[PDB]
């Protein structure tokens, strides 16, 4: 419910492509976005909980330091 779980998104955020069998899909469990594998293909580690959390290319960054 609060989280994208598949719940009718289908669809990234930024590039907004229709998820197929190519590619796949990916939300920012940050800013909390879908985001496809190429969006979403940047991980960071948050001293928050000690892993590295899936987040965006922006904010993967903007939490990395
Ligand atoms: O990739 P699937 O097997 O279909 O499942 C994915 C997981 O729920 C991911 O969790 P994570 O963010 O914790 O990886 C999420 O980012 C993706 O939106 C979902 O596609
Ligand atoms: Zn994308
Ligand atoms: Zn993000």
């Amino acid at each position: 419910r609060k989280w994208a779980e598949d719940n009718e998104v289908q669809n990234c955020m930024a590039c907004g492509k229709g998820f197929s069998v190519t590619v796949r899909r990916h939300h920012c469990r940050q800013c909390g976005n879908i985001f496809c594998a190429e969006c979403s293909a940047k991980n960071a580690l948050t001293p928050s909980s000690k892993k590295p959390v899936r987040v965006c290319d922006a904010c993967f960054n903007d939490l990395q330091g």
